[PDB]
């Protein structure tokens, strides 16, 4: 019996750096944020650091820069959408452009 996966390919880009970040990664569909997170690290490149929360894991530093107080590092959907959803739980699409953007509040 076969068994059958798709690879697809997610944009991660940070423009909130000097200078910016913005590679394509491949991952199984059904990978989460985190899950493209975790290969961009292993590609070498992108760093990031994530805290436990009630409602699951959150990022407070990208690329080496801690969010500061009233400040956090927001995920958006290309072009300029937000996705109410925690790294851990949203599932991007073949094509997608994924932002981390650090906001203030």
């Amino acid at each position: 019996h076969m068994q059958t996966q798709e690879i697809i390919s997610v944009t991660l880009q940070v423009l909130s750096l000097l200078p910016p970040y913005r590679q394509s990664i491949s991952v199984l569909a059904g990978s989460t944020v985190e899950d493209v997170l975790k290969k961009a690290h292993e590609l070498g490149g992108f760093t990031y650091e994530t805290q436990a929360s009630l409602s699951g894991p959150y990022l407070t530093s990208v690329m080496g820069k801690a969010a500061g107080e009233r400040e956090f590092w927001q995920l958006l959907r290309d072009p300029n959408t937000p996705l109410l959803q925690g790294i851990a739980d949203y599932r991007p699409k073949d094509g997608e452009t994924i932002e981390l953007r650090l906001v203030s509040w």
